[PDB]
Order: structure tokens, then sequence, then C-alpha cells
């Protein structure tokens, strides 16, 4: 799982 | 899963 | 699982 | 912002 | 923010 | 930011 918020 | 916010 | 906030 | 994964 | 993996 | 991780 990824999860990226810049 | 990817979740991305940018 | 990654989990990234710049 | 609110990401959940169960 | 709130990111939750349960 | 809360990030959590049960
Ligand atoms: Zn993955
Ligand atoms: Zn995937
Ligand atoms: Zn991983
Ligand atoms: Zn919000
Ligand atoms: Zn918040
Ligand atoms: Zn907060």
């Amino acid at each position: 799982t990824i999860i990226t918020l810049e």
C-alpha cells in the first residue's frame, strides 16, 4: 500500500 | 493499492 | 506500507 | 483530508 | 490530515 | 497530522 500527499 | 494527492 | 507527506 | 483503509 | 490503516 | 497503523 502506498499513500502519498505532496 | 495506491492513493495519491498532489 | 509507505506513507509519505512532503 | 481523511484517508482510511480498514 | 488523518491517515488510518487498521 | 495523525497517522495510525493498528
Ligand atoms: Zn503496496
Ligand atoms: Zn496496489
Ligand atoms: Zn510496503
Ligand atoms: Zn479533512
Ligand atoms: Zn486533519
Ligand atoms: Zn493534526
